[PDB]
């Protein structure tokens, strides 16, 4: 059985082993290394990177660039006998934090070049790939990038049309086609790269076309990228089209196993994802400070205005979005240090959660800010500009959401369509819930455990009757699948922060009585969204009449091309 | 008695005559003459300007300024007799819907000139005021600016510190301050500005120093500005510090009533406040033909996306939006055209939700768009970079929320204090709600009529119990009066399309029955807003243990100077 606490929750169990105790991975030798990497990387952002700078111009500085290549910065989580720093998911996640909270730009620039383009090699790499290209890669003198998009093909990666044919011998394919937006593209001179090839079936020989993954190399030949393109935000990272002509690649460049490549790029997103939540939790720990700043020196109207409820409702709700932010990610990279081998739900609550967590925290700065807050010299704006790709790339989170619904409905549905469906033998065959998070929650968090039980309980009951009325057509019911990734990303968010305040509290840690009331504030309306989000899909009996509107008003919109009604004049 | 629908919602009365039937202010003559206005001013935004080139240059395109000055636009409002184009609030409104749509910078520019920049004249003149001064703020030969703004004083306009004093003679006042972020501040050479002055008190002669409204002509002497202020977006826009330095103004350059001068700024910015939605409702129109364009055509998993619920459930709630926001803007340029002397909570009401409307919906279609969205060459960002501001000048719009929540107030809480309050004389003294909108909404909009009936009752419930509760404390409990102003806004937002959508059904318009739908479908969810919402503040046991939890978590984060909570490795 699945040890995700995701995927029990779908089926109205309580799965704790990846959430209790709040996981603790480092020893104590990791600890002290990592603390001796944390006050050089910080003090290179805080002296020598400059955010503001690598925007204006568009590229990252090259007194920063070579700098980072001299910290270490393009191979963080290489091993040291590979050329890198050996550091595991969860100090990879405190060095991104760091970055994150300085310079998305950068951020993007080393993600793309380690966490994406070329993870794979560490992934699935042979031992031959790996010593052959991951010390160049670990330097930074050859950068990475990880190309699956094309013009045609963003979100549906199964319908990617660049190709790659076996020559006669089998020695190497040759590549031809071209890819979008591929971060790094300029720059690399390594590329992993997702293309259709023919796939001889073992057993019978027929030939269908499936994806296959390749490491090429820029020096095989016949490989040029595109200009910079120009975009709202993340300004010093390059974003290149990237053409294949005729490229021919060696056979030992495959990159896991022929026509398993659509499954080699959804491990290396999946892998990658915590490392979002981690580097946007520092980007929400630092624009907290400014806010803060703001309200604790701004008099208006005879008080300085951290004095006013709005604005401290404001700071409230931004402070608990960067604390379950951060907890996820860190969990997340604990559960991936620990060996978990099923964490993709949570994974993409966490890049979900964090993206619109950021930018809601980002977006409330400004607010807080007045007219200081629109303009260019504090700094904030362009952080906004930065972070709106992040709700967008390594997954939509609108496509997130749906696999986050319907992966947790997939074991569910396996339970339910096995009843019945034995044969029935006519000729004489002989043959409360209880759940309860007591003794791992914190006794003084009882009752918000006591809501996170209670709304489990609600979401599962939804699940399981949905499945029922709705069986292998629920992939088709979007208004719904929506609604369910919601409750789902609440109920994760709840039993993070129960876990993680519960050990602060089990522990002593000074900030415990803090952190418990973010924990509860947290889970009192999280609980209220469960309650009545799941009422709303079983009970309420005007939801049915909503869903038929959205699709009526958005066929007549589609219908006109825009806004049917004129206004009020009628011309 | 008020005719304020607004007002008598917060009584709990039905205050119908400026809101049904959905009003018609214009003659067979005004209809024309502005048919002939519309077809040149959508032209020119098509054909002569550049919104990204003004973008890109951080000004307006000089031959886009003559073009304007030529077509009449700097003067919409101003009558034909003193060089305008005489153009009364409904008028004005649909003209603004096209340079919305268009281009915001610009937009900004045309209204800090007319929408409020010399507005005080057209308002508070005398005869030889407007004589002097409108022709040539008609024709765009003097600029004008609004100056309130100041480093010490946004929000709090009663604080200003720039300072006026009167000769000995009363000839004239020097003039000494600075005012910060003025739109068209380098550009202009007309100024209202407010200042402190010493005024006598009429009876006894006390001197008190109060707040005066003067137009300022930049030739005046000791008048300067800073450079144009770089920000995030509108940055065709002119913004700039003007410095005051001895400044001699006449002293019947006074406008309106010595000592009156706060009065008049906050009327001319209720004045100017309908242009908002007006123009953010072009906005919206625009972005909604974009969203819907890139949705009919973008073929992924094998349909085009506008078969897939997400998307259609995106662009239904984003023409919602547009509709309620276009519809309470010509309600109120409406209400203003027929002589309403109470509209401002409604207006308040219309740039709060059609400026968070505007930003919703464009932060939306980059969605629908995917990683194009975030690109330069579409323009979308841009917009979204220029809406940003629209939820801070003008009024912020949590100020505004506050606003609302307590001028609804006022007269609900004059009534309950009116009671007792009199003496009493102990020597021998001798001496369902009914509401409906039957007969006002069409029979096919009878049961959203009453959904809006019955949440006007629970809202109205709420704040009597509230006043009663806190009494003249109540100014203090912002947590409680920004959720009341969001009742408040979204009951607002459901009588505006009942009797739109109801005065399209009686008419039998083409679109009647879409509008139906639109109608519905956003009463049925704002219903269920204010249901819940006025739950919460009502009968909801864990309400106040949010609002104790808000001011601590606040409180210590002030303390720290940002988030408490180190990530969970503690260093
Ligand atoms: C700055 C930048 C950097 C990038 N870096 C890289 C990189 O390094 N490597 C790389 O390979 N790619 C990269 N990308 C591409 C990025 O991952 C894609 O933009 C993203 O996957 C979305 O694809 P798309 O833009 O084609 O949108 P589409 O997939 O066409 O989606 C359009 C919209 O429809 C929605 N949608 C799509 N299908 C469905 C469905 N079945 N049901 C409901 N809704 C649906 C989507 O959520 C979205 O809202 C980058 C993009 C940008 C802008
Ligand atoms: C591009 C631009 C153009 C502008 N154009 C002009 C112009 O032409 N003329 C002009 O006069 N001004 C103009 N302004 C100034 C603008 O109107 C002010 O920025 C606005 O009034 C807010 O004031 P502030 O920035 O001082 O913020 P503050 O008033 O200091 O507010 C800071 C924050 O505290 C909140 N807040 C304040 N008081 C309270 C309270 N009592 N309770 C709760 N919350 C509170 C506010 O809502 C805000 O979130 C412009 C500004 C910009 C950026």
């Amino acid at each position: 059985e699945s040890k995700s606490f995701a995927v029990g929750m779908f089926k109205g169990q309580l799965t704790t082993d990846q959430v209790f105790p709040y996981p603790s991975v480092l020893n104590e030798e990791q600890t002290q290394f990592l603390k001796e990497l944390v006050e050089p990387v910080s003090r290179f952002f805080e002296e020598v990177n400059d955010p503001a700078k690598n925007d204006a111009l568009e590229m990252v500085e090259e007194t920063t660039w070579q700098g980072l290549k001299e910290l270490g910065a393009f191979g963080l989580q290489v091993p040291s006998e590979l050329g890198g720093v050996g550091l595991c998911n969860t100090q990879y996640a405190r060095l991104v934090e760091i970055v994150g909270m300085h310079d998305l730009g950068v951020g993007i620039t080393l993600g793309a070049h380690q966490s994406i383009g070329f993870k794979g090699i560490l992934l699935f790499g042979t031992k031959a790939q790996k010593e052959k290209y991951l010390p160049k890669l670990a330097s930074g003198e050859t950068v990475a990038a990880f190309c699956l998009t094309e013009p045609s093909s963003g979100s549906d990666a199964a319908s990617i049309r660049t190709s790659a044919v076996p020559s006669p011998c089998g020695k190497y394919y040759t590549l031809n086609g071209s890819k979008l937006w591929i971060s790094n593209g300029g720059l690399a001179d390594i590329f992993t790269v997702f293309a259709k090839t023919p796939v001889t079936d073992p057993a019978t020989g027929a030939v269908k076309e499936k994806i296959t993954a390749f490491v090429v190399e820029r020096g095989f030949g016949g490989i040029t990228h595109g200009p910079p393109e120009k975009k709202m935000g993340i300004k010093a990272s390059n974003t290149a089209e990237v053409f294949f002509d005729g490229v021919r690649v060696p056979s030992e460049n495959v990159l896991g196993e022929v026509g398993s490549g659509f499954k080699v790029a959804m491990h290396i997103l999946n892998n990658g994802r915590f490392g979002m939540a981690a580097a946007l939790a520092g980007t929400m720990r630092g624009i907290i400070a400014k806010a803060v700043d703001h309200a604790t020196n701004r008099t208006q109207f005879g008080e300085k205005i951290h004095n006013f409820g709005l604005i401290q409702e404001k700071l409230a709700r931004m402070v608990m979005l960067q604390y379950v932010t951060e907890s996820m990610a860190y969990m997340v990279s604990a559960n991936m240090d620990q060996g978990a081998t099923d964490f993709q739900i949570e994974a993409a609550i966490s890049k979900i959660f964090g993206s619109e967590a950021a930018w809601k925290v980002t977006d409330e700065c400004i607010q807080i800010m007045g007219g200081m807050g629109f303009m260019k010299e504090p700094g904030v704006e362009r952080v906004l500009r930065d972070l709106r790709i992040f709700r967008i790339f390594e997954g939509t989170n609108d496509i997130l959401r749906l696999f986050v619904a319907l992966q947790g409905c997939m074991d569910k549905g396996k339970e339910l369509s096995g009843l019945g469906s034995a044969l029935k033998n006519p000729f004489g065959n002989a043959g409360g819930s209880g759940l309860s998070l007591s003794g791992l929650v914190h006794p003084e968090l009882s009752r918000s455990g006591e809501l996170a039980v209670r709304a489990l309980e609600q979401f599962a009951t939804v699940v399981e009757a949905k499945l029922i009325k709705h069986k292998k057509g629920i992939v088709n019911e979007q208004f719904l699948l929506q609604r369910l990734a919601d409750g789902a990303i609440d109920l994760y968010a709840m039993v993070v922060v129960l876990s993680r305040a519960s050990r602060s509290l089990s522990e002593g840690h000074p900030t415990a009585q803090h952190e418990k009331m973010l924990c509860d504030t947290w889970c009192i309306e999280a609980a209220a969204r469960i309650r009545e989000g799941m009422a709303a899909l079983q009970s309420d009996p005007w939801q049915q009449e909503l869903y038929r509107n959205f699709k009526s008003i958005s066929k007549a919109l589609v219908e006109r091309g825009g806004v049917v009604t004129s206004n009020p004049l009628g011309f």
